[PDB]
């Protein structure tokens, strides 16, 4: 069995590799690379996603979301808290101002324990979930807005047409933006792309212990557990390393730089945080392996996690049991 201890793997694909995306996923999954549930890959030297940055703070971020903590800094929860809308020029300059701006550190392991440490502290403003791409239409490899669709793989693998459609999405982030511990959606890929500006700090836990991670969890926010018997899809709880290495729970924690894509497998819970001003691209996606998760995913049905049009089909055809009580939970 490849990567048995369920480390991180970085890739480095040359520009002949990086060509056919599907390939490529399916090459890193035979070096074990989805046993960790998050991989690096850093683009050939050759690529870029566009030819520069210079022109995008005009972009609007229509509901900027305030994150506010509540808890111990090693186990809350975060709320979002809706402000008025701003452009990217005019959240930049947030994100750097000495309110929000990241402090003096060391190192990355410097920060990191500022982070834990202190963020429960603060309130920081994160623009995500914003439909839209900053991938050139000319570039052709690894192009978040140019990838087959998810409706597309149902359809190849299981025969069945359905509608929904799969775009992207951007995230403008600064210091503290933090990102609540969750698998992805009908628990499908991510891959997320970091375009500029500060790092992202990733933790993760192996697909195959991800149960350890809700186990914890449950113990950890017992009133939203009786709330909802799929809790962390409404993906505001958070959980430090320390807490989890004084659990016992398996994970593995990296930070993504610039310029680097990160993949995220199908139920491998994942969580973490902006380093600094920076846009981050990300999208969900299929692969043939993806289809016995989609049928095994959880799902909140207490009207919690509200989501994309696109899951109902996902629901319908793959869990149709399950279907009647989730919709309730959409309506
Ligand atoms: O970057 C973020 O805030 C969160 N992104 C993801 O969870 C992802 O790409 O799956
Ligand atoms: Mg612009
Ligand atoms: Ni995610
Ligand atoms: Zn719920």
């Amino acid at each position: 069995a490849q990567n048995p201890n369920c480390n991180i793997m970085i890739f480095h694909p040359t520009k002949e590799e990086f060509n056919d995306f599907d390939k490529y996923i399916a090459y890193m999954e035979s070096q074990g690379a989805h046993r960790a549930g998050l991989a690096k890959i850093i683009p050939p030297k050759e690529w870029k996603a566009r030819e520069t940055y210079d022109n995008i703070s005009e972009i609007l971020i229509a509901t900027p979301l305030q994150q506010v903590a509540s808890g111990r800094a090693g186990v809350f929860t975060q709320y979002h808290k809706k402000k008025k809308a701003m452009t990217v020029g005019e959240y930049r300059h947030l994100a750097n101002s000495k309110k929000y701006q990241t402090p003096p550190h060391q190192n990355f392991e410097d920060l990191e324990r500022k982070y834990w440490k202190n963020r429960i502290y603060n309130s920081p403003i994160y623009g995500a979930d914003i439909s839209g791409s900053l991938f050139d239409e000319n570039t052709k490899q690894w192009n978040l807005g140019h990838l087959g669709t998810i409706q597309d793989l149902l359809e190849k693998e299981c025969g069945v047409v359905i509608e929904g459609v799969n775009t992207p999405y951007l995230y403008f982030g600064m210091w503290k933006t933090t990102f609540a511990w969750h698998t992805e959606d009908m628990d499908l890929y991510s891959i997320n792309y970091l375009h500029l500006g500060e790092p992202k700090t990733w933790y993760v836990v192996p697909p195959e212990h991800g149960q350890r991670l809700e186990r914890l969890a449950r113990e950890l926010f017992p009133g939203s557990s009786r709330g909802c018997g799929a809790f962390l899809r409404h993906k505001v709880a958070l959980i430090s390393p320390t807490v989890l290495k004084e659990n016992g729970i398996p994970f593995n924690r990296i930070t993504q730089e610039a310029g680097e894509f990160m993949v995220t497998f199908p139920y491998g819970y994942h969580a973490g945080f902006n380093h600094g001003f920076n846009c981050a691209e990300a999208i969900n996606f299929a692969t043939p392996r993806w289809i016995d998760y989609g049928k095994m995913a959880s799902q909140c049905s207490c009207g919690e996690a509200r989501v994309t049009f696109s899951m109902d089909a996902f629901v319908r055809i793959l869990q149709p049991e399950r279907y009647d009580l989730w919709k309730r939970g959409q309506d």
